[PDB]
């Protein structure tokens, strides 16, 4: 009712105003000294931007559609907004997956590391991830696809029950390829770190690893359950509201889950973020 999409809205600002506040300390700790680490900072830089214009582009129209007026709108609008969703979060997934493997090309082959992984390189990755995720998204802006409101949600999103190939598409590029990639990618990593925990010491890295899988499935997997589920059986009458507010809850937790799981584990940045924030306070 429009009790339960008030309640929805205000509690989608709570995450996001956190998140805001966050990113932005791991945008000082990380742009005060440039000479950080190797080729990362701008990897971490590109995660953080695009987060952070995902959540400033996104969060005002997501809660101004829900407030009772101009209700009519136009399939134009929220037909050019899902698209630029969906880029943003095509380009932080593509980054992601570009940071696991350079993080498994770092921990494996430890001495010829720099040989491999030059500015060009990381430049030329930068844009390539860039222009993937400008180009291979938004198709339905000129082709298959297609954004509709539903007076039932009000979210007006796309429906998938038009054009199965791009459904297809997005399923794949979102959960398959990311997924088989940090798997395989990690597996070698934990071999290598049970190998030296046994030489050292004559389970703690499982926890890594599965919190990061969780959290990233956490993050990502119902929205392509319900994308997938929709081509099937129909979504207006046959879904609860509670499913779908659920849905769009969990789909915008990355925003908050980024930071703390690929800024604050690392050993490095969450000393020099406490010794700033223990300084300023
Ligand atoms: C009237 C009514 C009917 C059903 N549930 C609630 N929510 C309650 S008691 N606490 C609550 C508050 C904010 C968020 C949540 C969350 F959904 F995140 F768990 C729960 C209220
Ligand atoms: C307060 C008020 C008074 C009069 N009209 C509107 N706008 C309406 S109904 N739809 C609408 C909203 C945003 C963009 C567009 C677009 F131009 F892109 F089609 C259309 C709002």
């Amino acid at each position: 009712s429009l009790a339960h999409g008030i309640i929805r809205s205000t509690v989608l600002v709570i995450f996001l105003a956190a998140s805001f506040v966050g990113n932005i300390v791991l945008a000082l700790v990380l742009q005060r000294k440039p000479q950080l680490l190797q080729v990362t900072n701008r990897f971490i830089f590109n995660l953080l931007v695009t987060d952070l214009l995902q959540i400033s582009l996104v969060a005002p129209w997501v809660v101004a559609t829900s407030v009772p007026l101009f209700w009519p709108l136009n399939s134009h609008f929220c037909t050019a907004l899902v698209s630029l969703t969906h880029l943003f979060a095509f380009a932080s997934v593509n980054t992601i997956v570009v940071v696991s493997v350079d993080r498994y090309l770092s921990i494996i082959h430890p001495l010829s590391y720099p040989s491999k992984m030059t500015q060009r390189r990381g430049y030329l990755l930068l844009y390539g991830t860039w222009i993937v995720a400008i180009l291979q998204s938004t198709p339905p802006l000129y082709g298959w696809g297609q954004a509709a409101f539903d007076e039932r949600n009000a979210l007006c999103s796309m429906i998938w029950g038009a054009s199965p190939s791009y459904t297809i598409l997005s399923v794949v590029s979102f959960i398959v390829i990311p997924l088989i990639v940090m798997i395989a990618c990690y597996s070698v990593v934990f071999c290598a770190a049970r190998r030296q925990h046994a030489l050292l010491y004559n389970c703690k890295a499982a926890k890594v690893i599965f919190i990061i899988i969780f959290s990233y499935v956490l993050s990502l997997g119902p929205y392509c359950f319900l994308a997938v589920l929709a081509v099937w059986v129909d979504v207006e009458t046959q879904v609860p509201q509670w499913v779908i507010t659920i849905i769009i809850w969990l789909f915008f937790l990355q925003c908050c889950i980024h930071p703390y799981v690929y800024g604050y584990m690392h050993k490095t940045i969450k000393k020099e973020i406490q010794d700033m924030l223990k300084k300023f306070f």
